[PDB]
DNA sequence: GTCCTCCCCTC
DNA sequence: TTGAGGGGAGGAC
């Protein structure tokens, strides 16, 4: 029989669940070379042209078209220049020290008179692609009934539903011109539809006629495994036809390109999502997890969370080797997690450990345990998260030489941080019908000899045309106590000051 | 009980 | 890098 059951397929059918099954279908969508695609698209440009985003005298962003000439992020607009010389430097927007708004100042740049955009005097407004962001969030949300917003050009996709229903219930689609989805899915259907089924019992075997479906896009397939061997399989095909329409949407509405990674977990997804750059689709099967996982490019620090600190400390507590940790794992522990746990718990117990300076929870040693366990083989599955409207903004200016040399210099630089935070939460509040009120704010900074230093408390509101007043209000105390508490040591001039809003309440209209 | 400060993770 | 942003522990209050 197939190694699925009932349950596990019809859970794909609920949304707080659909994660869990061995059969989920997950979406990681990537927008290709993010910022240097909506500059393209404001400037009018083509696929094509080499653009570059720009912030200060760094690339923040590389077109393809760019990258064709080996330019890298993070390589300097000089370097740039010198590897290709029909390059179409783009600065970000900037808002101007001692005004309120931000604007693009094309044309001005450090290559290029009086035409600079000088670091003393201007701070960057991310705002043209965080706009973009949300206007792609829009498209993804109408398309799907679960998406997480993971960072301003990423979202997972719980495609359960759609898969389930396309399953169960689409009677047009079809698989060849003289077969249909509906009759190759004719025994399944029949059962579902007639109801008799045990929930804890297991699927029949696919049949057949359903080996025609095809995969859209790329099938990660050294082995040349067979593509449709059971149910698992079926889902990741129709979830690859229905992600590639989604991403059609946001190719045809916006312009942008993506790369994606399918597969049933969202830490596999976003592996395949940039395993294949630009306008790409990376399909990763049940039965080809370990063949992907071990193809050379990933190790245990590849995966989300594990890429600091606390996966420098596995390295070591686990004694894994440089190369090859993710297969070190799995076949060091093979059976079960609690092989795993039982080394862990070892380790951890002794006096010399240092439980002040390790990330690992000793008490969560189990969950631990359960999560390499799980990673090392593909079958970690983390819910998605449906985010808020909003929930922190920051406004940040690193700063150079004497442009912050006193409490004067400081408040003007807070005068622009409040006039983008209150343009931004005016900009929500319009677009999504709420109030968004700021609750909780954070100054940050630091001095000449880079210490930092903080303050956070609570924000008063008096309404959208008091807010940029009731911020500044809030600064300026802040920067001023801190001032305080700087004096007699190194502290002007400053390298760096920022302002957070940390905690909002959003109410519904309509 | 919640708040503030410090910290870790990611693009 | 800079300029974001997500999240949580634990002592302060
Ligand atoms: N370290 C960083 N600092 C500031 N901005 C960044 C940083 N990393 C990435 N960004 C910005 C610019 C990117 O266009 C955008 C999305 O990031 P990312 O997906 O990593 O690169 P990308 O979209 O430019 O290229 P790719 O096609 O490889 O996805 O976020
Ligand atoms: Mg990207
Ligand atoms: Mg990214």
């Amino acid at each position: 029989m197939s190694k699925f059951t009932w349950k596990e397929l019809i859970q794909l059918g609920s949304p707080s669940k659909a994660y869990e099954s061995s059969l989920a279908c997950i979406a990681h969508i990537d927008m290709n070379a993010f910022f240097a695609q909506v500059e393209q698209m404001r400037c009018g440009l083509s696929k094509e042209d080499p653009v570059v985003c720009v912030q200060w005298n760094s690339i923040i962003a590389v077109s393809y078209a760019a990258r064709k000439y080996g330019i890298s992020r993070m390589d300097t607009i000089q370097e740039a220049l010198k590897k290709c010389s029909n390059l179409i430097p783009i600065h970000t927007a900037v808002f101007k020290k001692g005004e309120d708004f931000w604007q693009y100042h094309d044309g001005c740049g450090s290559w290029v008179p009086a035409k600079q955009i000088s670091v003393e005097d201007h701070k960057v407004s991310l705002e043209p692609y965080r706009r973009e962001s949300r206007k792609a969030l829009a498209i993804f949300k109408w398309a799907c009934d679960l998406v997480e917003r993971a960072s301003i050009d990423e979202v997972f996709l719980d495609l359960g539903r759609i898969c389930f229903n396309m399953l169960m219930f689409d009677n047009e689609y079809e698989l060849t011109g003289d077969l249909k989805l509906k009759d190759a899915l004719s025994n399944i259907r029949e059962a579902f539809i007639g109801g008799n089924y045990d929930i804890n019992s297991h699927l029949p075997l696919i049949p057949e006629k359903i080996k025609s479906l095809k995969f859209e896009g790329d099938v990660f397939n050294p082995e040349g495994r067979d593509l449709i061997t059971d149910w698992d399989d079926v889902i990741l095909a129709l979830g690859s036809q229905v992600c590639k329409g989604i991403r059609d949407s946001i190719k045809d509405i916006l312009g942008y390109t993506t790369s994606c990674g399918l597969s049933s977990t969202k830490n596999v997804c976003k592996l395949a999502s940039n395993y294949k750059k630009p306008d790409a689709q990376t399909i990763v099967k049940n039965d080809c997890l370990l063949d992907f996982l071990d193809c050379g490019k990933f190790e245990i620090t590849s995966f989300w969370t594990l890429g600091g600190v606390l996966g420098k400390e596995l390295i070591d507590v686990l004694d894994l080797p440089h190369e090859n940790s993710i297969k070190h794992i799995r076949e060091t522990w093979p059976d079960n997690a609690g092989q795993l746990k039982e080394f862990l718990d070892a380790k951890v117990k002794q006096s010399d450990y240092d439980r002040s300076t390790s990330n690992i929870d000793p008490l969560k040693t189990a969950d631990l345990a359960e999560k390499l366990f799980k990673l090392s083989r593909g079958r970690y599955g983390l819910p998605l998260s449906s985010r808020p409207v909003v929930k922190s903004m920051m406004s940040n200016k690193n700063l150079r030489g004497k442009s912050c040399n006193s409490i004067v210099d400081c408040i003007s630089w807070l005068e622009v941080f409040c006039a983008e935070l209150t343009s931004r939460i005016q900009d929500l509040e319009q677009e999504y019908n709420k109030i968004v009120i700021p609750r909780t704010v954070s100054i940050s900074l630091k001095t000449k000899s880079y210490e930092v230093y903080r303050k956070s408390g609570p924000v008063a509101y008096k309404g959208i045309n008091f807010q940029s007043h009731e911020l500044l209000k809030v600064g300026i105390k802040f920067v001023t106590d801190l001032d305080i508490k700087g004096k007699n040591k190194s502290y002007y001039p400053l390298t760096k000051l920022s302002m957070t809003i940390t905690n909002f309440d959003i109410i519904d209209l309509q």
